[PDB]
């Protein structure tokens, strides 16, 4: 009989409308759900957004991905337990599809029954506080301009954690007579076609914003590190040095004394967790890590077992885990799953961060995301998947981007969930100029 | 009394140095706290490369871009309680580069005890009126933490030329190109050789096309709705009727003009936005010369203890932000009442029906200097000639119909100290460097 508030309806927040779903799809009464989304329509960083910085409404645009972009990791690792790539697509497709491939799964999962009519659309959601046994929540109607007002037994936040950047400032920014952007920024890499480019940051989103840059035509692609460089066997037209001291002109001047002709510079920096719509008392504070202290099993809100964050974790695993949090979590707001003392729970915690203090190396990474989600996977009720075939997966892909980072994409896995072996793409991904899923779908 | 202010830009800080001048003279005066979300005061005026939002997740607030001159005649805008004169001690051209005027406006806050009263990275995100008195929350950005405090009155000085309005056209999704909003724009030489679309008919559309072509754009073409700016354009340059869409690089009008696009540019104005006030303290408006629900522009019709500054769209700048800070602080001060609820609406009404009556450029620079004058008239704002700052809009008008790549050449006279204005060593579609330095 209670009633429960999600913030988000991207794969998270998807994830649990689906979990509530399969119970009442059985016959169990669920919980009343209301779930707010900023955007259009649901899908979440799946979705492709020509906008930036911020929309018509003056809202903070929360999308951060780009034309061109393509699965960076091996779908097989990501697919949903109760809802395989052969369910979805009929038939077996490669590995690494295009945004547009994965995003219709996505939503192909959840498009069948009741759950859209539970989504408020170009709504956001802008306070939260907890009182008297309940939260609070003010939410702005954009359309409408107008702020509106309910109250919520439960809160799920899943808001990602991708979508507003960090931005750091570097000695002559302000006299840079060129493009100054983020990557949550970039949207069309043929914007830079015929240009210098530089990229900071040393983890996905400078390995494959330089990449694109370079396949769509940059006249040059120099990416700045500051502890370690990636070490991928780059392209020609791009190299890696350390560290940016500052720029002056049209020139970039690295610390190890490499100069560099500079058109626009592409801070490919990270994110934060950033949660302006909740009360400091309910507010994760984070930076990225694969598991952030205060939440209880990853998910229950440490200080209060009524709200529960969804996805906040660093990511090898993706889909699969929010699902294995979802399922968690409904458990929880369902009352099947009981909360242990403050004692173990706390103990509970430091078991997991401890464990998480002490990765050192990727492998050690994946191991560590496994065991979690596995752990999640033994407590509730998400259908069966293969964990140790994912385990495998993500080590034998590390070692596909070591050997050849422009063709790990080009690679084969096999499903966790129905066995199937991805066939060979007909295009390779470094030739792969169009990023349709008409395309990639059709032969030729 | 305590009195909160949001924003340290021009008006911000015009209204500090209101108070300012009552304290120098000897009068107690409330004690203020001012927040400002930037790294420094300036409000608009300060440049900041980035784009979007901060470290720390905040929009960001700057909208001025490299290369930028004032668009109007320093003169139009002079303080009367610090003139150009006094400031850089000699007389200098009309029409100067940005960091000029940043630089004039700071100074005339740089003495004394103003800056103490600001609270900077700070930015304020909720306000609410209750038992008499604002309650406040403000993120301290830096510590990443929120704070609050109660005041007795709230000024709300946070412009109106921030957020953008950003219109959806179709093939947006596809264009292979940047789009922008003009709140993005920041260095004219990032499109050196590009064929620039730009979009709208008012001061950003028109500024910007001209600083893309003064920087090397291959082409620049302006898209209007309603009606063309008209002005007299450079060669490579034309204006034409609504985007119609974007299909690959290009751009497609409903006149049927066919044009090579590598950027947009959303010229399309900004939004009245406070996200950080009570939904009954909330201004609601598009940009326009007099928003009803603000007592001579200024004081909250159904709250007279909130005070918005600067709201309206500007012929007129700093001394109208000056003689707007001037009425207010004689409001908090309790030296001007207000009126009853019948008169205040009456008189509202009556520059309401007013505002919306006008026509044309010249009914509109007549309306804004009657609304400036009469608000001179109610407080001990300085001395200065606003009859003469009338002529000098609308000359400045005929000059922007004349030759829209000439009209900063020109000079005019103060309507503080008469000086007149030298004009400047170098033509402005020659001036490409915009240092205060080089500029003097
Ligand atoms: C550029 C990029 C590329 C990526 N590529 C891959 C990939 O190839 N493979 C992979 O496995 N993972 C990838 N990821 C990881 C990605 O985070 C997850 O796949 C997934 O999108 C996370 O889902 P989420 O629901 O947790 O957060 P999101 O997908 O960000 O969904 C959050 C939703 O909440 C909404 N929201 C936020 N604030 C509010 C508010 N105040 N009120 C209302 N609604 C709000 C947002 O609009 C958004 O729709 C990528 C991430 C990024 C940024
Ligand atoms: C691109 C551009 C060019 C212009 N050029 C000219 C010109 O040449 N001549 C001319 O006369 N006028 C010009 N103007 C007009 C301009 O509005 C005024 O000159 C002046 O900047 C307005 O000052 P203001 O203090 O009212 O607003 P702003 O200058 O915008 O100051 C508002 C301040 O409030 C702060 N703020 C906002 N929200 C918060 C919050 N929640 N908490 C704390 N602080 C906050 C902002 O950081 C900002 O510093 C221009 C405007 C623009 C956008
Ligand atoms: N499907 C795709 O192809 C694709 C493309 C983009 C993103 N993604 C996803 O997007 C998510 C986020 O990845 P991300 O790379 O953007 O974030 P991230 O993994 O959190 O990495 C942040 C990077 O910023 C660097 N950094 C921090 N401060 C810096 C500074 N002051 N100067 C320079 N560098 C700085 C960090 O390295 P140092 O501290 O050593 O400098 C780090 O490498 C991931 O899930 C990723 O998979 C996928
Ligand atoms: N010193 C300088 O050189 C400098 C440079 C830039 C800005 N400024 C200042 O910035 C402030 C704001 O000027 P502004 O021009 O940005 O704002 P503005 O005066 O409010 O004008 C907004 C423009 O957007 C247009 N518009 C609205 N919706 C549109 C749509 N859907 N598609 C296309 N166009 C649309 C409007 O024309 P339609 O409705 O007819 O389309 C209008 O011309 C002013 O104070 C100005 O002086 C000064």
């Amino acid at each position: 009989m209670s009633k429960v508030a999600i913030i988000g309806a991207g794969p998270c927040g998807l994830s649990i409308l689906r979990a509530f779903e399969h119970l009442e799809k059985k016959g169990e009464k669920i919980p009343e759900i209301v779930c707010f989304e900023k955007q259009e329509s649901w899908g979440g960083l799946w979705n492709y957004n020509w906008r930036t910085g911020s929309d018509q409404y003056g809202d903070p645009v929360p999308n951060s991905m780009y034309r061109y972009l393509w699965s960076n990791g091996p779908k097989e690792c990501l697919e949903f337990a109760d809802y395989s790539f052969d369910q979805h697509f009929g038939k077996s497709i490669p590995s690494f599809p295009p945004r547009e491939v994965l995003q219709d799964y996505i939503l192909g999962r959840v498009s069948k029954g009741n759950i859209k009519n539970k989504i408020k659309f170009n709504t956001r959601v802008i306070n939260t506080v907890y009182r008297n046994d309940k939260f609070e929540i003010n939410y702005q109607d954009k359309v409408n301009d107008k702020t509106l007002s309910d109250t919520f037994d439960y809160l799920v936040v899943s808001t990602g954690h991708f979508s507003v950047p960090f931005i750091p400032e570097y000695e002559g920014m302000s006299s840079f007579p060129g493009r100054i952007m983020h990557s949550h920024d970039f949207r069309d890499a043929e914007e830079f076609r015929g240009k210098n480019v530089i990229v900071l940051g040393s983890s996905y989103s400078a390995e494959d914003v330089a990449l694109q840059c370079n396949k769509y035509g940059a006249k040059s692609v120099t990416i700045g590190y500051r502890h370690n460089p990636m070490g991928f066997k780059w392209p020609k037209g791009m190299k890696e040095v350390h560290y940016l001291d500052k720029l002056d002109g049209k020139k970039a001047i690295f610390k190890d004394g490499t100069e560099q002709d500079a058109d626009v510079v592409i801070l490919c920096t990270g994110y934060l967790h950033h949660f302006p719509f909740l009360d400091e008392s309910l507010k994760l504070k984070t930076h990225n890590r694969l598991y952030p202290p205060k939440l209880y099993k990853g998910v229950v809100w440490q200080d209060n077992h009524k709200l529960l964050y969804l996805g906040m974790q660093d990511q090898f695993h993706t889909f699969n885990m929010f699902d294995c949090q979802a399922w968690f979590a409904r458990d929880v707001i369902m009352d099947k799953i009981k909360m242990p003392s403050d004692d173990e729970i706390d103990k509970d915690i430091n078991k997991w961060v401890s464990m998480e203090e002490k990765l050192e190396n990727p492998d050690q990474m994946i191991d560590f995301q496994t065991e979690y989600t596995k752990e999640l996977h033994n407590i509730s009720d998400y259908p069966k998947i293969d964990f140790e075939l994912i385990r495998k997966h993500f080590k034998e892909w590390e070692h596909h981007k070591v050997e050849d980072i422009l063709t790990y994409r080009n690679k084969s896995f096999s499903s966790p969930v129905t066995g199937s072996v991805a066939p060979v793409h007909h295009t390779p991904w470094e030739k792969a100029m169009d990023d349709s899923m008409k395309t990639f779908l059709n032969k030729r």
